[PDB]
């Protein structure tokens, strides 16, 4: 009936992908060149300096770099994920591809699935959507598809719905099993956005049939043409021999204000409220309360000072020097950084953070024009560097968890709107049990 569009879609949100990423992405153009290779990014939540420097870089390697929000497939629910300080991007990858699909049609494919052999110049698909027999489990890292399919579309709609009610996933049946094994996070994202969603989906719709179970598939009892190549022969397209399961911040929290963050968090609970009725107090106070080094890679432009934060300059001609500060009350201390090359060192200096940290500026190979990747792991080092010299250490002042708690309740409930439309509010924090009891009672007298 149709063809696959001659597209291939990666996707990387957040931080710049990784470069051994960058290199399967790479083979897969290289073997592929009458496919477009696409790498999807979000631009609100990137680093901007590192981004300009991948997209160059992805030009100068022949891959497409298209953002989600500019192309019209971010949803709202999507951004309210990617809004979140730590994001499951988990989540948000497996409902951005049914997006990407439907809107551009082509192949799918996770970062980490190298390319064996080169796609047959054209692909059919009898319906206009295609899955692979790899995995057992259903396998949701491999999807093809014409651009505008009825079926991805369906797919699309349904996991906005699934994951607007997320906060209703219980781990029963399947996912009670799976929760012990592999985690509550991963379990969850499973069942929500992932293969277990897919499988009740393709159940729902026939394209899997009575004999399918979760972990059972029995591919050989199924319509044969949903399958890419026609059968349940492993393709020779794909080879394998983590990212996304641990909650990492999302970039330059660190470099927010408390009054920013807390402006971001009233608007993510009202989407809450105005979709679920639901207030996960507690969810945006213990996000709120971390608190990691302030910092910033002085760059051609003059940079906004941060109260408490480090300042590294880089230097002049290649073989100048780094500089870096602590910054405390916009007076600017300069750290010693210690010699690496004289070694000569003493053992008390071997765990010295300040030494381990010059290292990793001694190996940019242009200290004047850093990679993104050099950024992004001298950023990474900052935000968690913590020297022994105790006058060069970040404070990190900070309000607890609870505080936060009680100045998210009183923004939200003074909002007429939004405080008529709360049903159940979460929070384990004593001074706020009372006021939540209070607003129960004055709902329950109207
Ligand atoms: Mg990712």
């Amino acid at each position: 009936e149709a063809q696959i569009d001659k597209k291939i879609h990666f996707i990387w949100v957040g931080h710049i992908m990784p470069q051994k990423n960058i290199q399967v992405v790479s083979e897969w153009a290289e073997k592929n060149p009458g496919y477009e290779t696409i790498i999807w990014v979000d631009k609100k939540i990137a680093p901007a300096k590192e981004l300009d420097l991948f997209i160059l870089d992805m030009k100068s390697k022949g891959i497409t770099v298209k953002d989600i929000n500019e192309e019209g497939v971010c949803r709202d629910s999507i951004r309210h994920e990617l809004d979140q300080e730590s994001p499951n991007y988990g989540m948000v990858s497996d409902m951005l591809r049914l997006n990407i699909l439907a809107a551009e049609g082509g192949i799918y494919l996770d970062s980490d699935i190298l390319c064996s052999a080169p796609f047959p110049d054209e692909i059919y698909a009898p319906f206009g959507f295609l899955l692979s027999p790899w995995s057992n489990t259903l396998c949701n890292d491999i999807i093809l598809c014409s651009k505008g399919n009825q079926i991805i579309q369906q797919l699309a709609d349904a996991i906005e719905q699934s994951y607007i009610a997320r906060d209703s996933f219980e781990f029963t049946h399947e996912y009670a099993s799976m929760k012990e094994t592999k985690g509550e996070r991963i379990a969850k994202t499973l069942g929500v956005t992932g293969p277990g969603f897919l499988f009740h989906q393709l159940k729902k719709m026939g394209i899997l049939n009575d004999k399918s179970e979760m972990e059972a598939i029995h591919w050989e009892l199924q319509d044969q043409r949903y399958l890419i190549d026609g059968s349940v022969k492993e393709p020779d397209y794909f080879y394998v021999p983590a990212s996304w399961v641990p909650s990492i911040k999302r970039p330059g929290i660190e470099n927010m204000s408390f009054q920013e963050r807390l402006e971001n968090a009233v608007q993510l609970i009202a989407f809450d409220i105005q979709k679920t009725g639901l207030f996960n107090l507690d969810h945006y106070a213990n996000e709120l309360k971390v608190k990691q080094n302030s910092w910033c890679i002085a760059a051609e432009t003059s940079p906004e000072l941060k109260p408490d934060s480090y300042l590294l300059i880089r230097p002049r001609d290649k073989t100048g020097e780094w500089t870096l500060y602590y910054v405390d009350e916009d007076k600017k201390l300069n750290p010693v950084t210690l010699p690496v090359i004289k070694g000569a060192i003493k053992l008390s200096e071997v765990s010295d953070p300040l030494r381990k940290f010059h290292t990793l500026l001694s190996q940019v190979s242009d200290p004047v024009n850093p990679t993104a990747h050099e950024l992004k792991q001298i950023g990474r080092a900052l935000i968690e560097l913590k020297p022994r010299q105790d006058e060069w250490h970040c404070k990190n002042k900070w309000s607890g968890a609870e505080e936060i708690a009680q100045e998210l309740w009183q923004r939200i409930t003074s909002n007429e709107t939004l405080r008529a439309q709360i049903k159940q509010c979460f929070t384990q924090f004593e001074s706020l049990k009372p006021r939540v009891a209070e607003l129960g009672l004055e709902h329950h007298h109207h």
